[PDB]
């Protein structure tokens, strides 16, 4: 389940992550717009570059510490907060959320290891509803 | 062969008990809400749960039971009457016996140990007939 999909990822997170994250630019190309060093780089390229995995598992580490601590796939309102009010957050809308979590889905349904794709699904939905909630356009 | 297999399965019952149980809520994470205790805890989490490995132990040594008495991997009648009569079972129909074998199937198809999967596969769909039978939905 849920829970298990967390302890999943956390157990070869910086994999997970750039592979999730990688997922997410290839599949929706205009998102990488918002990281810079990012354009005009192939898969590998990327994964040797030291800024873009430390970055990425930061982010991965947060997304799961938010995971862990929601009910029932709801965060809390705190970490919402946080992911509102946080500067490198200043230019984003709940789309970017929306999308990021759209791919994290497919990912999960297309990868041999046995995610709960939906809890996932429906993880995304309560938080961008908690983003808005929190003030996010 | 299966006669073997029930001899590995019951040399180490809590192992596999919990094992393919585990396989089977996470290959079909719908089935967790029929185990309300179970909810929002990761694989290590219900580990150290007491009626964790003490439920799935029950479980799976009625299963073995059943298998021991089966001929040619076709059950008694009157153990599938049981388990369709069950006070715990009344929700539930021939497709939640349906997952629960195939999440075992590909479990021991998956694993290093010997496993004669097909047997257990056509144990499984003689199992779903003879619940179907027992009037099980
Ligand atoms: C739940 C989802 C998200 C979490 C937990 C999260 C977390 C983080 C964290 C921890 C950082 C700091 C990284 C560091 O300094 O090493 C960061 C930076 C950043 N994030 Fe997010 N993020 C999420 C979603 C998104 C989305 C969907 C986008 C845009 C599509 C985005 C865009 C950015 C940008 C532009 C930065 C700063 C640039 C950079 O680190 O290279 N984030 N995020
Ligand atoms: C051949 C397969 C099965 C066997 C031999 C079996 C056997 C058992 C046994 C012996 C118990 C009582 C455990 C105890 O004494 O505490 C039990 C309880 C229970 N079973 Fe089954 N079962 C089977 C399949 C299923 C399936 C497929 C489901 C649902 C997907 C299910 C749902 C339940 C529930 C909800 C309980 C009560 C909750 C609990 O004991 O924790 N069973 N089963
Ligand atoms: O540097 C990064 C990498 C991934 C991400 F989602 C945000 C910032």
């Amino acid at each position: 389940g849920f829970k298990q999909d967390i302890a999943t990822i956390r157990g070869d997170l910086r994999t997970y992550a750039q592979d999730i994250f990688l997922a997410f630019l290839n599949k929706y190309p205009d998102e990488r717009r918002y990281f810079k060093n990012y354009v005009g780089k192939s898969d590998q390229e990327l994964k040797s570059m030291a800024k873009f995995g430390d970055h990425t598992e930061k982010v991965f580490n947060l997304m799961m510490e938010v995971a862990d601590r929601a009910t029932d796939c709801v965060p809390l309102a705190s970490d919402a907060n946080t992911l509102v009010q946080m500067k490198q957050h200043s230019s984003l809308t709940t789309g970017n959320f929306e999308k990021l979590f759209v791919a994290l889905v497919e990912y999960m349904r297309a990868s041999g290891q046995s995610f709960d794709s939906q809890s996932w699904d429906r993880f995304g939905k309560n938080l961008v509803s908690a983003l808005s909630s929190a003030g996010m356009k």
